[PDB]
């Protein structure tokens, strides 16, 4: 069963969909194309779940007939009830300064092997879990990775036995929320998962569905587009908020975010699919935008496409780059950058580097940050002049092999801001 455990040890971070991600979770009997899972396993480990040694042989033979990268295919053997990884299996946190774990819950859906799983998933990355007693769905929940996360009304409705600030603290001692934010629904629907309208693509982008002015959820969606286009994100900025006009129940949010791929469902018309990728383009500088067309067998649905039927699964090694940039005209008067580093592989950090590039012109310049105190490397840009603009990104490496920038997606779209001192 659900078993209850004491909260991870402080303190505590729920790791983005847009962070590094060591695997992808699929399940057999597929929900998925095998053309998606081909294209998954070219550059990243693809995870699959099967219920037996005998599901598993059966499983390679369809991934070799289908010229799936096999090295980096792997399995775990456990009972499930449905695809929708996205729904039952656990959710990743950093905790106690360096270690990466698992969250399991109590799974919103009548399905025991789907809601026992995440025990199975923290055996196989060899990773603590941590048990939060709500009744919650993977579906349903995005954070940006700097203390918030958003939910449908759900998250409130099926713990109504716990007040919202019992179920607020929850979501903080597990996974470090400090703005759990529940959004109303207005119409109450029986099930409302947040990938079906909301996506944050960055901590300062969110993905708000749009639809026809004459559809029942047109003024419900302008509401929310507008309530984060005109609150502060976790940067300082406000939030950008890009909009994927569905004109007929198209899943255009259901995508999933993996390392600098962004694989997104199309169910056509070829116009409006264009349409769509070209927001994710816009959004996503320097990603690969990949619209995927679904399985026949198990097309995508407006309630239910690639999003729910895949899991981002966090490297347990993660070389975690914690920073605030220094943005636009708000850069200043101080214009130092801090970033604290720490190696979850408990491997040696080296170098910590300050990549930048004044008013766009040659290469980018390398400079060591300085170590102020163990894992705190601060730079401060000095000899600028006025209306200079500054191009930055924090790059790491450690001993285990690991390299990582932030942004994610490092050179190709750097920070930017303008000198106004
Ligand atoms: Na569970």
């Amino acid at each position: 069963a659900f078993q209850e455990t004491n909260p991870p040890a402080g303190p505590v971070r729920a790791i983005a969909e847009y962070e590094r991600s060591a695997a992808v979770l699929v399940r057999y009997p597929f929900g998925i194309p095998m053309e998606l899972i081909k294209e998954l396993a070219k550059n990243d480990k693809v995870i699959t779940i099967v219920a037996s040694e005998s599901q598993k042989n059966t499983v390679i033979t369809q991934y070799t007939q289908s010229g799936v990268n096999l090295s980096n295919c792997d399995f775990i053997i456990a009972k499930t009830d449905s695809y929708w990884t996205r729904d039952y299996t656990g959710w990743f946190a950093m905790y106690d300064t360096n270690k990466v774990g698992l969250v399991d819950f109590i799974y919103n859906r009548p399905r025991p092997n789907d809601d026992e799983f995440p025990k199975y998933e923290a055996q196989y990355l060899g990773i603590e879990m941590f048990g939060m007693k709500l009744k919650q769905t993977g579906g349903n929940y995005m954070t940006d990775g700097y203390g918030s996360a958003v939910q449908s009304h759900i998250a409130y409705t099926e713990n109504s036995s716990l007040s919202q600030a019992q179920v607020n603290q929850k979501m903080k001692d597990y996974l470090g929320i400090t703005h759990h934010d529940v959004v109303q629904d207005p119409n109450g629907e029986y099930i409302n998962h947040v990938d079906c309208w909301g996506k944050y693509l960055a901590p300062n982008k969110i993905l708000i569905r749009k639809v026809p002015d004459n559809h029942p959820q047109h003024q419900a969606l302008e509401d929310m587009a507008a309530y984060f286009a005109a609150q502060t994100c976790a940067w300082g900025t406000k939030y950008e908020v890009y909009r994927a006009l569905a004109t007929n129940e198209q899943p255009y949010t259901n995508s999933l975010i993996l390392n600098n791929r962004v694989f997104v469902p199309v169910n056509g018309p070829a116009s409006v699919d264009n349409d769509a990728l070209n927001v994710y383009k816009t959004a996503m500088p320097g990603y690969e935008i990949i619209g995927v067309k679904g399985a026949s067998g198990t097309p995508w649905l407006g309630t239910d496409a690639l999003h729910c039927r895949t899991h981002e699964v966090a490297d347990k090694g993660y070389l975690y780059i914690k920073h605030y940039p220094i943005l636009g005209e708000q850069a200043g008067p101080d214009y130092k950058i801090e970033a604290d580093v720490v190696s979850c592989a408990n491997a040696t950090i080296s170098p910590v580097q300050c990549y930048y590039r004044i008013n766009g012109s040659g290469s980018f310049k390398a400079a060591d940050m300085t170590m102020e105190s163990t894992g705190h490397y601060t730079y401060s840009f000095t000899g600028l002049n006025k209306n200079d603009k500054v191009e930055y990104y924090i790059s790491a490496a450690d001993n285990s092999g690991r390299k990582e920038t932030y942004p994610f997606i490092g050179e190709p779209d750097p920070f930017k801001f303008t000198c106004m001192n």
